[PDB]
């Protein structure tokens, strides 16, 4: 179903071609932001909707939020949803993985200058994040499973996760930006690409910013 089966080794050569292919093509970064939200939405329609038959699975995290937090400090841009979250073999599916039909059909897109506007729906939209970013840390909790950690920039780990906060469900992106890309840590450009590829999201994005006062 995907490139390299699932299995992922000794292959960090082909990370760095689709993200110097996906940096070649998208000049707009911004869409990045975009696909992060998008995938943020359907996660939180995931447990809603088995929150239907089974309103226990909300007990973990209450309430359905999208989070955007930018660390100035540590140059980092944290995305944070209450969604489905993975477990650790979710993690590494979704994660770092290409799928045959999807690059396939990316790849004969460009042959043609076809519209690949839409960088979801080929299955390549995870390297999007390299775009604006030099290493990304995933933290999930699902239901069923215990809070993870899986991080590269590439190498891939997933790692048990025994020292950041706890989320009560959902999962957190920690994008560690490139020098040229903070911008994405000011609060004008944050909402600028929110409100562009946000309109129909359902559920509240909530900024928080940290701002000295005179
Ligand atoms: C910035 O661009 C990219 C980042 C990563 C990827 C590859 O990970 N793909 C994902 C798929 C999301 C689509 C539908 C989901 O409801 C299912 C729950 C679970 C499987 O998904 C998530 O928890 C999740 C999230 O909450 C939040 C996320 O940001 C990602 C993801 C994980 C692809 C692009």
């Amino acid at each position: 179903l995907y490139f390299q089966g699932e299995t992922h080794e000794f292959t960090a050569e082909i990370s760095q071609l689709m993200s110097l292919i996906i940096n070649t093509v998208y000049s707009n970064k911004e869409i990045f932001l975009r696909e992060l939200i998008s995938n943020a939405s359907d996660a939180l329609d995931k447990i809603r909707y088995q929150a239907l038959s089974d309103p226990s699975q909300l007990e973990s995290e209450p309430e359905l939020f999208i989070r955007i937090i930018p660390q100035k400090d540590q140059k980092v841009l944290e995305i944070r949803d209450s969604g489905i979250g993975m477990t650790k073999a979710d993690l590494v599916n979704n994660l770092g993985t290409i799928a045959k039909s999807g690059t396939k059909s990316f790849m004969e897109a460009l042959s043609a200058g076809a519209d690949v506007s839409m960088i979801g729906q080929f299955g390549v939209g995870f390297y999007s994040l390299f775009l604006v970013a030099d290493h990304v840390q995933v933290i999930s909790k699902h239901n069923d499973d215990e809070q993870y950690v899986w991080e590269s920039n590439g190498k891939f780990t997933v790692t048990l996760d025994e020292t950041n906060e706890r989320l009560g469900r959902g999962t957190m992106l920690r994008l560690f930006l490139k020098e040229d890309q903070l911008e994405y840590l000011e609060e004008k450009r944050i909402k600028e690409v929110v409100k562009k590829h946000s309109e129909f999201v359902a559920y509240p994005i909530q900024l928080v910013v940290t701002k000295e006062v005179e």
